[PDB]
């Protein structure tokens, strides 16, 4: 089972820790350790660049976890978000002094509703016109009945969701665009294409408001069926703005000044999972070749380079430490002088570090270092003054 | 009142929106709009670089909002975190099927406890030895009795907290180091030093476990007393690891292999507020000189450059759009061709954009553009092929 092996590596090296481990934990709750917080941040950076700020037609928001309760009546979650005896899967809390119906709030089960209710605000302040999107990354909460499979299905998780508002007659081509774009995003960041597939929902598996839904599925390797949903890309017609306009009383239609027409945009929704993606990138990268290597895209790898003096000899520290401080101004780096150099390469390979930089006794005469590439183990001798440039060309886009 | 004027600008331009505005909102709940999410991200980036990954002695974590309940008994929050009739300020929720004492959990009122309970995990996986720190950014929740003053004191907020673990005999010099370093961080990012001060807590205002606490205070401009706490920097002695070791039964002391000694580290804690800092940076940057200019540090400004064709003429779009696409690969940028150019400069000044790049009819012959600097309004004519380099030298560290 690749999955358990990857989970064990993730714990051993501090990608993750069980939350509250010393108190026995809480079911499905995982903390991100020193390497995990950096990998998670890198995934966020790549999504935000590809979907939001790298585009001229998508803007971002960060809306609150706790919204007014009526948001979740309008969205239908109060009446429908239940799994059987029906049990509602939203987490409740109480705000203010007394516990009353007025104080009752839900923690959001998805980030998307905070986008929809801000549609008119964003049109106004960002001066946007369909086709355009609003993207968001954040925490969501669900009282999952059977959480587990590591971080695949947890009660507290993070999503990366974008709502793309379009003229209704253009929705089918924009849906296809976003299906194609989102699938390719995973492949471009290194997931092997044979471990990804698309699942076109049959008509009898569509929501009442979706004209089409396609899931990107990843071959996680679960027992039984090894595939799982990674990201859902839905054509949500005009249901979301319509329902919030009806329940709130605020017009959420769009006025097209050029063609003087008013309409309610259709929505194409790429709904991805930050913590679920983290799991897929780790599993897919895990390789046993003997070598254990985490073949992470260099833009995702948590540590970009490790500075490794050949030994603890005092003559090598000045250079090695000076080099580490220079590189640390640019990237997250590691410094390690403990034990045999070959074992130190293997320690970095195991967590995906794309380059190791070795300072040896020849470095004291030629003022150069050896740079080792993780996967092929090529070793180039590089002038000290050129190491950062050498790394930068190979880490571009991080 | 500068504060109301800044809040109004923040709403009008989409730094913030009231959460769930169309449903009447919830007290103290603010969403971050297109400009606000970028400013908030930039503040996070600068803190994480200065306190965590730019250092060789601090690592990061991202622990769960919902931890095992016993964490908050051990920390003393269940018995002490109450304001009078006593009222506990932690937000509660229930996990799993039935609402039972076993299902009751608290949303974290601070991020620091998730750091302490992972001390031994981080020592193990990151191979750290005091003096070293663990930093974290994340959401915290408090049932504030009188929330308000915009985003200064809200029920849902974000903190930037680091716990610096030291040999006990070194705590006083490390405390002073971190006081000095954290104060200077705000000044380096552009807050005017006359609007910052330190408040040394008198002995009768210290917690039972703090040997010394110093607050960084900012002159927000509140009615009555215009100063407010911005960040607290406390020497927390050995209370935090000791209490968790006692309640959990897990030894959280540190073993020093070199000197073969075992001890419980003292803790120096810089506890900052991401959303409170956001407010201070905006207020301090707001300037009326007539001009309204948000004098934000270019590393914090949400939009780094705006590409502005002199007019909507079709001959200027090809170049202006090509230039925008080139710059967008590097930074968040804006493109605006609506209305008089001078009003468009002022629109960018109002949100802090450090540079405007104007494409005019002379650009079609000399293949150069004018770059305007926000504060002084200097205008340099810059070759198209050099614009990104020109901006990069001025945006270094973003
Ligand atoms: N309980 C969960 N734990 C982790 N990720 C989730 C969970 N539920 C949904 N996701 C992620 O969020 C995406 C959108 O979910 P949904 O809102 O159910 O369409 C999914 O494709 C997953 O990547
Ligand atoms: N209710 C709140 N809303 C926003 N920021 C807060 C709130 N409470 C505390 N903070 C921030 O968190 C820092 C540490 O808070 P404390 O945990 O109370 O020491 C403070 O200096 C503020 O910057
Ligand atoms: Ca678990
Ligand atoms: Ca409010
Ligand atoms: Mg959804
Ligand atoms: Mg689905
Ligand atoms: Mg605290
Ligand atoms: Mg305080």
């Amino acid at each position: 089972p690749v999955i358990d092996t990857v989970v064990n590596l993730a714990k051993r090296r501090g990608f993750v820790y069980p939350s509250g481990e010393i108190y026995g934990g809480t079911k499905s709750a995982w903390d991100y350790g020193p390497l995990g917080v950096e990998l998670k941040e890198n995934i966020k950076r790549q999504w935000w660049r590809s979907v939001v700020t790298g585009r001229d037609d998508v803007v971002g928001i960060d809306s609150s976890i706790i919204l007014p309760r009526e948001v979740w009546v309008a969205s239908g979650h109060v009446d429908v978000f239940h799994d059987p005896r029906e049990f509602n899967m939203m987490l409740k809390t109480y705000l203010g002094p007394i516990e009353t119906e007025e104080g009752l709030h839900y923690l959001r089960p998805e980030t998307a509703q905070g986008i929809f209710v801000n549609f008119a605000n964003v049109v106004t302040t960002a001066r946007k016109k369909p086709p355009f999107g609003i993207g968001q990354i954040g925490k969501s909460f669900r009282n999952e009945i059977t959480p587990g499979n590591f971080i695949f299905r947890t009660r507290e998780f993070e999503q990366m969701e974008m709502e793309f508002f379009v003229e209704p007659a253009t929705a089918k081509e924009w849906h296809q665009y976003w299906i194609d774009n989102r699938l390719q995003w995973y492949i471009d960041l290194g997931i092997r294409r044979e471990n990804l597939r698309l699942w076109e929902h049959p008509k009898d598996k569509l929501s009442h408001y979706s004209d089409r839904t396609v899931d990107i599925e990843y071959k996680f390797g679960f027992m039984g069926n090894p595939w799982g949903e990674l990201e859902g890309v839905a054509n949500r017609t005009d249901f979301d703005l319509s329902t919030h306009a009806r329940h709130s009383g605020v017009d959420l239609s769009f006025y097209d000044q050029i063609n003087d027409v008013r309409y309610t945009p259709y929505v194409i929704e790429p709904a991805a999972g930050l913590t679920r993606s983290f799991m897929a990138f780790l599993i897919d990268a895990y390789t046993e070749d003997k070598r254990t290597v985490l073949r992470l895209d260099p833009r995702l790898a948590p540590v970009k380079a490790a500075v490794l003096p050949l030994s603890r000899h005092a003559d090598l520290s000045p250079k090695a430490r000076d080099l580490g401080a220079e590189l640390r101004k640019c990237w997250n780096i590691d410094f390690d002088d403990a034990g045999a150099i070959g074992r130190r390469y293997r320690r970095q390979d195991e967590v995906g570090t794309p380059f190791c930089v070795t300072v040896d006794f020849d470095s004291l005469q030629d003022n150069a270092v050896t740079v080792r590439e993780r996967d092929a183990m090529t070793q180039d001798r590089v002038a000290m003054s050129s190491v950062a440039d050498y790394l930068a060309v190979r880490l571009k886009g991080s």
